[PDB]
């Protein structure tokens, strides 16, 4: 038999299982862990959940090629993706790992729910600390970013927007001499040019005000 085993990097590798009905200890031993280490073993269910495998919990491998996350750790943190609970043996999780676990398509935007301010957008390489109190909740939305042009909010479909295209979409003639200054939240306004590129992924809604 064969199984696929990965770690916090989620890079699966083939492992040979000589028993069709192993328990957590056998899966841990086949993955290269001594009995005293007791790694955390998480079986990837077909629906999308992760089932914790005890050292004496027999797993039926005759079904199909099952996948496991075997990470030497002494704890597990619970988080959620769209209300579905998931388990993670490490306290720091990257956005890429969240997308891998939740099977979120790359055409969507990942957010971390907050109550005291706007929900935080999580990039691929951004690290979220799960050790914070409470269950961290993640959300998938449509990949659209808002921009406040002349006091009106327009919803672009790209993380980065050319200022000329933004003005064109707003309706103003880009060819006129404009004093363009951007006002990112929490930062002073910075003058820009008609042909510059604005990254909307910064937290909050940017304000692209124009004057003649
Ligand atoms: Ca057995
Ligand atoms: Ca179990
Ligand atoms: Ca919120
Ligand atoms: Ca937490
Ligand atoms: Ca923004």
């Amino acid at each position: 038999r064969f199984i696929e085993v990965a770690d916090e990097t989620l890079s699966f590798r083939q492992v040979v299982m000589e028993d069709s009905t192993p328990n957590g200890s056998q899966i841990s031993a086949a993955s290269g862990f001594k009995p005293d280490q007791m790694p955390v073993v998480l079986m990837l269910l077909p629906n999308g959940s992760l089932e914790d495998i005890r050292p004496d919990e027999v797993v039926d491998l005759s079904s199909e090629v099952r996948r496991f996350i075997v990470v030497e750790s002494d704890r597990t943190y619970f988080f959620t993706i769209d209300g579905a609970r998931l388990e993670w043996p490490c306290r720091f999780i990257t956005g890429y790992s969240i997308r891998q676990l939740g099977d979120i398509g790359d055409n969507k935007k990942l957010l971390l729910e907050r109550e005291d301010e706007a929900d935080l957008e999580v990039q691929n390489d951004q690290i979220i600390d799960l050790d914070g109190d409470g269950i961290e909740r993640f959300i998938s939305r449509k990949a659209t970013w808002k921009l406040n042009i002349q006091g009106k909010e327009f919803t672009f479909d790209t993380p980065t927007v050319v200022i000329r295209d933004a003005v064109i979409r707003a309706g103003l003639n880009p060819n006129q001499a404009w004093h363009i200054f951007l006002k990112v939240e929490g930062q002073p306004k910075v003058e820009k040019n008609i042909d510059d590129v604005i990254d909307l992924r910064t937290p909050g809604i940017e304000k692209l005000r124009l004057t003649p």
